[PDB]
């Protein structure tokens, strides 16, 4: 029968920090992680900035010899996973290793490595493709390499659901534990799509902000002057654990994961429906899963991508789900500061939602100077808002009309 | 408790055929689908052959315009999915659309598209990258496009577990139905990695057979002269359905899906452990899940990739799990004919396992001329074997030590 699931460990690389506390400090201070990209020449690109991980040292985690075989998205996913496992205090043993698994996903995976090997193939020939090209690039190898390093013999998989990946990964991992397929899961996502194909491909779709002369103001969810998402890099990982397992070992519990929803829009390959119907169906599924009155929801970490259609669809969905209570909760987009970590967005935002519960504060939506028509909820404009939060919801939406919602609450 | 899950629809593209019955006819005749790769200069490559899908007409499924937006692996996944939904007879309605979902995966995703957009980026710059590059290349777009086309509003996601993808996709879709999150799921996988990057990437790891002179003899699982796997393309999709739902509409039921196992080896990034410990745990997990004794297993569709370490690991795992029953079951590798469809392998091999139950026949392992040291099981060498089959297993083992096992049972 269905078991309860708690969060005992969290790990992160973001444009605001090389771990959770440093990232969260930036979040509560309203700091932007967005800046012109230094790692490549983007003069021919319509977008030349994004949220880079600054000063990442893979030799805090892995030997340089191993690191050279792995795409940055794998290095970032392992860094966050190692932080989360360490933060949990969990000891992996012969007695429990079969009951500990991993589900770390990515939206695009090892695009930098595929681009670099494509350059080798086209300029030199196939004999110059790396022997490590496949295992160092494919999405499942965060889960794979983490399992090999820590000896995790539980369910081992990866999701890829575009901008919903981190949320789906965490929800499905919670279901694994709920249904008894595992007692512990490391789950989240990682992304590093800031290569020519990434910036060029999102640019060709005209999906990205082109505010090159003011990158920190580019990401402006629900602002009338928003012009698309800001592409960002990093990773979030959480240690999910069955409640009685966590209690038995005296784990520190950050919060309980009480609800998960999925729904497909079935609307459009890339565009959300303007009325937010799929996001509303997804939140309702999650609230019913959590056994909640919708009025219990205090804080929503929105998807909040800073796209014209996406941001207004989310307002419509929250009004439709929460009715008059939509005016009482606080909703913010931390993408205002981090940008959009794509497959990692739902993982870092789940962490921010848990910390909103720990610290009783709604992170701000920075840059919300002039809320757009109908964007008249409490969007926590400009500055963090201390408030009562018993229940927090984290939403993600993605290409293919794929929706996820996670519901977290305080654990006493 | 848990609901029962049955297979009511199947669909396929393979190197043997453009649907299930044509593919299955090839399988039972011992036909190879392996041939030198056409319309592609492989002069500089150490492998020049593989399993291509021959004569695929995407305009039976999509307009030319919608097809131009999608990588071949998405086209292939959609073709198998549309076939499987047609084969099931299911009528999607306003009353059931929120209960029908999709989980179609891929191991490597849109390499062909990435390669062609790389060509444009390197030659001409980013402004030649296609606007549909990102949504037309990402792995979750088979689930995305299928849900949009058919109006499916249930759980919408995509697995990517390398060579285990199709097995995990089907198993986790079965869990969605068993635990009441959906009544119907379309599940499986698709792959088209026959680009420079795929043949070059696997070639750089020396993982592929280089038997260019005799492509049809290259895939020879458990044969002492095997020299690695054969890269193949295509897709498999199954309609999974809750039993009472299938019975209420008078569905034709092929078989019941009674068990699903997952395990991680935690051993090596590409190589399985010689003793098959991971595969043994995963099969035992799947049999425990099904409430079946190893003695009840009649037929195993092996992973059987034709790699030195993989094939011998599977013999060891089967001897370990089945003890005095290990010789009584029949175990075959259909990859002897199809080659290795990577993330689609588990999907087309779940279908072949279901048809083994329908037709009471074990498909052959062709090319098994000289079984290797210790390969003395009933590997169905050379010719199909009519026999009693009540319980059939399908195994997949992939990069990162990721394992999956499905258990199917006759339904009457
Ligand atoms: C942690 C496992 C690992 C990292 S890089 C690697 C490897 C490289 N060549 C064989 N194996 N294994
Ligand atoms: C406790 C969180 C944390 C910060 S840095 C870190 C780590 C784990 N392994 C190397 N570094 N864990």
């Amino acid at each position: 029968s269905r078991r309860r699931v708690v969060i005992t460990g969290m790990g992160m690389l973001s444009p605001l920090g090389l771990d959770v506390p440093s990232s969260w400090e930036g979040i509560l201070a309203g700091r932007s992680g967005i800046a012109p990209i230094e790692h490549m020449d983007l003069s021919a690109y319509s977008t030349r900035f994004g949220g880079s991980v600054k000063g990442f040292n893979v030799e805090e985690y892995l030997s340089a010899k191993e690191a050279r075989k792995l795409d940055l998205f794998i290095q970032y996913g392992l860094a966050a996973s190692f932080q989360a496992v360490r933060d949990s205090g969990l000891e992996v043993t012969d007695a429990n290793r079969e009951r500990i698994g991993v589900s770390m996903g990515s939206g695009i995976g090892g695009l930098t490595n595929i681009e670099n090997n494509c350059r080798s193939l086209f300029e030199q020939g196939p004999r110059r493709i790396s022997p490590f090209f496949v295992p160092g690039s494919i999405i499942n190898m965060v889960s794979g390499f983490l399992s090999i390093h820590l000896g995790l013999q539980g369910p081992n998989y990866a999701l890829t659901t575009a901008q919903t990946t981190g949320t789906h990964s965490i929800g499905m991992a919670a279901r694994n534990i709920a249904y008894g397929e595992a007692d512990v899961m490391v789950a989240g996502g990682s992304e590093m799509a800031a290569c020519g194909l990434g910036l060029g491909g999102f640019g060709a779709a005209r999906a990205l902000s082109t505010r090159n002369d003011e990158p920190t103001r580019a990401s402006r969810p629900w602002d009338r002057d928003r012009d698309g998402f800001v592409l960002s890099d990093g990773s979030g990982a959480l240690v999910l654990e069955e409640l009685e397992h966590a209690r038995a070992r005296g784990a520190r519990i950050y919060a309980e994961l009480v609800g998960f929803g999925m729904s497909g829009d079935a609307f459009h390959m890339t565009a959300p429906p303007e009325d937010g119907a799929g996001a509303a169906r997804c939140m309702k599924n999650a609230l019913r899963d959590a056994g909640l009155d919708p009025r219990q929801v205090d804080y929503i970490n929105a998807h909040g991508t800073s796209t014209p259609a996406g941001d207004i669809a989310e307002i419509a969905a929250v009004k439709s789900v929460f009715g008059e209570h939509a005016h009482a909760l606080s909703m913010s987009s931390t993408k205002s500061m981090t940008g959009h970590l794509l497959g990692a967005a739902g993982a870092v935002e789940a962490i921010f939602s848990v910390l909103a519960l720990r610290d009783q504060v709604a992170p701000p939506t920075i840059n919300l100077d002039n809320p757009d028509e109908g964007c008249d909820l409490d969007l926590v404009a400009h500055e963090a808002k201390p408030r009562k939060i018993d229940v927090a919801l984290s939403n993600s939406f993605g290409f293919g009309g794929t929706n996820g919602t996670l519901v977290f609450r305080r654990f006493a």
